[PDB]
Order: C-alpha cells, then structure tokens, then sequence
C-alpha cells in the first residue's frame, strides 16, 4: 500500500571477467526494474533512486534511500506504466502515467497524487511524456483512436505504417493542465524530446520501419514552426537511437550504412543543425550518455559467432570503447512485457556508476556496476 517502507539488502559482487565491481539493490525473488534510460530516476545528491517492483503484488513505483536501503512504496493498484516515470527537477515530485489514461504527478514527500491531464476519448496515448528543463511543461503524442491498430506483430507494424494515422505531438502546461497542438500530421510520429535547456526545440520522429521511411531525425519548435529534419540523410544510411545530451550540447544518435558493416555514433548541433561523426560503436542496443557527453553507457547483445552479454563505457574525447562489467540478461520477453528486461543503462549522477536491469539471477533485479577512473 502506498506509503509502506521496504528494507533491502545490497550485495555486492565482482565481476569474473573485468573485476570491476557490482552491486545488486533489489532482492533476487522479486520483480524489479529501472525506468527508461533518458528519464530522471536518481535526485542530484545520488541518495534517492526511483524504480517499480512487484512487492506489493502489482508493479508499481519505489523510491529506494541508497544510503538507507529503504525504499517507500510511491503508488498502488494497478495499471502503472513503470518505464515513462522520472523525477522531477526540483526533487519534490516523480511523474507517471497509470492506465494510460491520467498523467499523475506524485508529491514524493506527502505521496499524495495530483491527475494533470487526461487523455480525450478521441485520442490514444503514445510514447512517453517528456518534461522540459524547468518542469513547467509536458511534451508527448497521441494517435487518433479510429487511425489506432494493435501492433502485434512486425506484420503488423509495417502495416500500421503504411496505413498513415493522424498523430499529433502535444505540449500540456503542468500548472493549467491546457494541452496544445504543436504539430499534427497523417503520418506516425513518436518519441517526442524536448531539448534539455532550450523549450524552444522540441525533437520527434517517423516511426516505422528505418527502411521505407523518409527519415526520423526530426525537430520542430515549441510555436509550431522551422518543422525540419536533423540530417540531410545520405542514400543508404539509417539513423536511430537518437537522444538528447542531457546538458542540451547536440542530438546524438547512431547510423548504419549499408555495405559498411560499422555503426558510428554521431552528434547533431540543434541550432547550427550540422552533423559529425563521434566514434564507431560496438555491438549494443541502447546508448545513453554522460551529462556533457565526454561519457556512453552501451547495452552489449546479439549480432558460430557469440551473444555479447556485456555493459560499454566509451570515452567520446578518447574515442574508446571498454567493456565495463557484464550485465548477461536473456532478452526474453516476460508476460509480453519486453522491456524489462532490458538492462538500459544510465550513468549515475556523478559518473561513479552505471545502473542498469538484469534477469540472471533468475528474475529481472537492479544492479549498479562501479566505475573506476581507468574506465575500466
Ligand atoms: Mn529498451
């Protein structure tokens, strides 16, 4: 029930591969997982860290003392999505939806719940709310429901492409609670971003397959207007991992050109809008960097050759990848559920670890593998 204290243990282990050290937070008989990677799930200090769980029969949210090993239940009941939350920029609130219905905004002191908007019956949520710098405004889309299809399959999911649904990319005022359309279109939109410092930029992008698609490095202003891509896309070249630095410096993202067997990561200037190649990148799924971008965090996977069960530290400056600890996670798909067991790492607030989701000791569980100075 909401507001109930958990006390956890925290083991810590070494890793057998790279000796770099690794600590397990929650207990390995339950269900537990780290948001996704881009939202703000530790407070500024490093002491407070927001997750989900199943101790209370239902996944729902927690925020767990690093230095207490107690964690408070934040919500109860059913039908949270535990990937969209993050904490607010002042610490004194996380945001989540819950029945894909109402956005909630959670007071992480009191507990009590506040419902800053509700999603009309003629639309259909999609993706996740992203809140801007100074957590004054959401930003997020939302698919007609008639234009709405089940993607159950990649059948399926060219086929919803194809079908061009009228999407809109919405902006709501967390204080007024008044929702306004800052780009529509009959085509699928998706993940929408708003640039760290800068409301005024506020990146989206063409879902479907990276093939048949124009492109997805999209950004548009706040107003509405200067609607434009970030690359001129080269004949052949997909672009896709895409994220925000978090101090706002540029668009990083990861492209793969056909009959170059490399991907590269890139970085994209938002006001000069001109690209440049980083470094190349090693065989991972997700990428998430550093607060200024000197540091990448990278998820290790599947290409007679070898599944890659470890955690990337690259060096941007250095233009070095090392491989940190290992996080060996079965990918499997729980419940259909197949993000949970992603490991999505992020980097701790001061880059001393990385935490990141893992199933192998048996159930999905929370981990945070040390850093050490040589990147080791
Ligand atoms: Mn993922």
């Amino acid at each position: 029930a909401k507001g109930d204290v958990i006390t956890l243990n925290f083991e810590t282990f070494v890793d057998s591969d790279t000796q770099v050290k690794v600590t397990r937070l929650t207990p390995t008989d339950i269900i537990c997982h780290r948001n996704y990677f881009y939202q703000k799930c530790f407070t500024q200090d490093g002491k407070k860290l927001l997750f989900a769980g199943d101790f209370d029969g239902n996944r729902n949210y927690y925020l767990l003392n690093l230095e207490t090993q107690q964690a408070v239940q934040l919500t109860e009941g059913k039908g949270d999505n535990t990937f969209g939350g993050f904490i607010s920029t002042d610490e004194r609130a996380f945001f989540y939806v819950k029945n894909e219905l109402n956005l909630m905004k959670v007071d992480l002191e009191t507990l009590e719940e506040q419902v800053i908007y509700t999603v009309d019956e003629e639309w259909k949520g999609y993706g996740t709310w992203v809140a801007n710098s100074d957590c004054t405004k959401l930003v997020g889309i939302e698919i007609l429901k008639r234009d709405w299809q089940p993607l159950t399959s990649w059948e399926k999911f060219a086929e919803f492409y194809h079908t061009n649904p009228t999407c809109r990319l919405i902006k709501v005022d967390i204080e007024t609670g008044e929702l306004e359309v800052i780009h529509q279109d009959t085509a699928w939109l998706g993940h929408p971003i708003y640039r760290p410092f800068d409301d005024s930029t506020v990146g989206f992008c063409h879902e479907g397959p990276h093939d048949l698609v124009d492109a997805r490095m999209w950004l548009v202003n706040e107003d509405g207007s200067n609607v434009r891509k970030i690359k001129e896309h080269a004949e052949g070249e997909s672009c896709t991992h895409e994220f925000w630095i978090p101090d706002g410096s540029a668009m990083a993202y990861v492209s793969y050109f056909k009959g170059q067997t490399d991907r590269v990561i890139y970085k994209a200037n938002p006001e000069t809008l001109e690209n440049e190649e980083v470094m190349v990148m090693p065989p991972c799924s997700h990428l998430m960097s550093n607060f200024d971008g000197s540091l990448m965090v990278g998820d290790g996977c599947d290409a007679n050759i070898e599944n890659d069960p470890f955690l990337y530290v690259l060096n941007t400056k250095a233009k070095s990848a090392q491989k940190l600890c290992k996080h060996s996670t079965s990918w499997d798909v729980l419940d259909g559920d197949r993000q949970i067991t992603h490991p999505h790492p992020s980097f701790t607030p001061n880059d001393d670890g990385v935490l990141f989701t893992s199933d192998f000791e048996g159930v999905p569980a929370i981990y945070i593998a040390d850093v050490p100075e040589s990147y080791k």
